[PDB]
């Protein structure tokens, strides 16, 4: 169906987490589901993690308010989830 729920988060700062990510995500748009990167080793996290919304509509508004967020030393930025570049030459 048609809807595009592809929301993929980077530039993740410490403290954030997978609980620092859900609410951060949570307040914006029925996540249908969130799945930050979180090792199952350490719990160290790799800086990004993902996340899917109900909607193309709820998903472009959490992109065009935290696309670019300023940090006290860091820059987080949303990016709309997508499959490699998928190149040939």
């Amino acid at each position: 169906m048609d809807s595009k729920t592809n929301l993929i988060v980077n530039y993740l700062p410490q403290n954030m987490t997978q609980d620092e990510f859900k609410s951060l995500f949570g307040s914006i748009g029925d996540i249908e589901s969130c799945k930050l990167v979180r090792d199952k080793i350490t719990g160290q996290s790799l800086g990004y993690g993902f996340v899917n919304y109900s909607d193309p509509n709820d998903a472009d508004k959490a992109i065009n308010t935290l696309n670019g967020l300023k940090l006290q030393t860091k820059t987080i930025k949303v990016s709309y989830a997508r499959p490699s570049s998928a190149s040939i030459r």
